[PDB]
């Protein structure tokens, strides 16, 4: 039997809460005592199948049962099509409720009246919106809600204590969500190939001294790892984890230096602490490249003799000397060596087609560093909320199809790195910068994905993952667009609002001028003031 070994594995505190979350994510709409009983049912049942391991329906796959036990069209169909379908049924952006924080006494009064419920509570809430969310570490997220809770409802201030924090977790919670749909995206639209390449450059990237053969182990075991948290396979997922975890810090000593403090703390720490590490310090005298992937009379044939070995040999190699590199610019020049290898190795004398094979490299490192040198620049003259309108406009005309709600939050979401990023020096700017915008690019990606509207953005997100980012700032204005025919409110929401009327202030006259732009806005920022003022508002709101 399956569940067995998992509940084993895992114990049943994590399972219970995987298993809700599976669910969850899976039936994002269904409410949320409707699930516990599933949850609850499910564990009694695995906890049966611990005590026979050869009782009725353990033989069963997890799939099967989970399915199942939902089942309580994609219901109508049978393994493996069955899962599939929930799994395509996914929303990314449901039509749920906005999340609101009741009173805090009202939470701290929930959270001692219901410890349990009230954490079931987060989990559901926090599942069903955000379907791709990284299971394992939604727990650490869990475990840190709890901590909070605990102290907080406790104190002198709880108001000045708890939210705080819980402003923290948001915020944290929305980046790692963000993140893993990336690592689910990239594995489902561009196939484990692709994501294995991604994992060798990060993983070469955190751990430099690592020999090949080590980091080919690793990217294999963590490709498991995010396979099956995106095929919704978390119980699996998580278990898998923990024993990665395990691996790396037993054999810590040739992986890196840095993962000690990490490697002492418990299962749910330490998974995501390791996520997190440092890049090791980047070893002493390396022989250059060029010897081996330039030079060598061997080229053309460990190409041919293993061309994955032999490109991955050079992925490795490349990505353990430049963490100053963005991953996707790795990728891209890893794409740009595999071509030429290509095209060389089908020439007359090969040595002298690809011998230059590197001066390629200049564009595709180059034409980052500006843009980025560029916008560093912008954001320090402008501050974060100024700089996201700019950014804003530049794209809204880009793609005046997109929806507002979208072109606002990604704006806004691209306009953080500038805050995130430019504070790092050169050497650590490139890597924050291009691969955050990798992350928000895919939010548009997706949210584009669901409805979709404009073909450029099709385009540049399906045509490469690599290539994106490129894709997108190349983007002159859409031409071919025909122009579109609340006072006691935080600082944060007056800006989603202003903004929000930004965009459909350029959707109205794209081939604005920023003058007689400012001269719009100005206008409206104005308006709002003055009939904020009172009287009778709504009669001033009279336009
Ligand atoms: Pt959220
Ligand atoms: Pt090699």
């Amino acid at each position: 039997s399956e569940v067995a070994h998992r509940f084993k594995d895992l114990g049943e505190e994590n399972f219970k809460a995987l298993v809700l979350i599976a669910f969850a994510q899976y039936l994002q709409q269904c409410p949320f005592e409707d699930h516990v009983k599933l949850v609850n049912e499910v564990t009694e049942f695995a906890k049966t199948c611990v005590a026979d391991e050869s009782a009725e329906n353990c033989d069963k796959s997890l799939h099967t049962l989970f399915g199942d036990k939902l089942c309580t069209d994609c219901c109508a169909k049978q393994e493996p099509e069955r899962n599939e379908c929930f799994l395509q049924h996914k929303d990314d952006n449901p039509n749920l409720p906005r999340l609101v924080r009741p009173e805090v006494d009202v939470m701290c009064t929930a959270f001692h009246d219901n410890e349990e419920t009230f954490l079931k509570k987060y989990l559901y809430e926090i599942a069903r919106r955000h379907p791709y969310f990284y299971a394992p570490e939604l727990l650490f997220f869990a475990k840190r809600y709890k901590a909070a809770f605990t102290e907080c409802c406790q104190a002198a201030d709880k108001a000045a204590c708890l939210l705080p924090k819980l402003d923290e977790l948001r915020d944290e919670g929305k980046a790692s969500s963000a993140k893993q749909r990336l690592k689910c995206a990239s594995l489902q639209k561009f196939g484990e190939r692709a994501f294995k390449a991604w994992a060798v450059a990060r993983l070469s990237q955190r751990f430099p001294k690592a020999e090949f053969a080590e980091v080919s182990k690793l990217v294999t075991d963590l490709t498991k790892v995010h396979t099956e948290c995106c095929h919704g396979d978390l119980l699996e997922c998580a278990d898998d984890r923990a024993d990665l975890a395990k691996y790396i810090c037993e054999n810590q000593d040739s992986i890196s230096s840095k993962l000690k403090e990490c490697c002492e703390k418990p299962l749910l720490e330490k998974s995501h602490c390791i996520a997190e590490v440092e890049n090791d310090e980047m070893p002493a005298d390396l022989p250059s490249l060029a010897a081996d992937f330039v030079e060598s009379k061997d080229v053309c044939k460990n190409y041919a003799e293993a061309k994955d070995v032999f490109l991955g040999m050079f992925l490795y190699e490349y990505a353990r000397r430049h963490p100053d590199y963005s991953v996707v610019l790795l990728l891209r020049l890893a794409k740009t060596y595999e071509t030429t290898l290509e095209k060389c190795c089908a020439a007359a004398d090969p040595h002298e087609c690809y011998a230059k094979v590197f001066d390629e490299f200049k564009p595709l490192v180059e034409e980052p560093q500006n843009l980025i040198k560029q916008n560093c620049e912008l954001f320090e003259q402008l501050g974060e909320y100024k700089f996201q309108n700019a950014l804003l406009v530049r794209y809204t005309k880009k793609v005046p199809q997109v929806s507002t709600p979208t072109l606002v939050e990604v704006s806004r979401n691209l306009g953080k790195v500038g805050s995130k990023c430019c504070k790092h020096p050169e050497a650590k700017r490139m890597p924050c910068a291009e691969d955050y915008l990798s992350v928000v690019l895919n939010q548009l990606c997706v949210l584009h994905e669901k409805t979709p509207v404009s073909d450029r953005v099709t385009k540049c997100c399906t045509e490469s993952l690599v290539n994106r980012r490129p894709c997108f700032s190349a983007l002159e204005v859409d031409e071919t667009y025909v122009p579109k025919e609340i006072c006691t409110l935080s600082e944060k929401e007056r800006q989603i609002k202003k903004q929000t009327a930004l965009v459909e202030l350029v959707k109205h006259k794209p081939k604005a001028t920023k003058e007689q732009l400012k001269a719009v806005m100005d206008d409206f920022a104005a308006f709002v003031e003055k009939c904020c003022k009172a009287d009778d508002k709504e009669t001033c709101f009279a336009e």
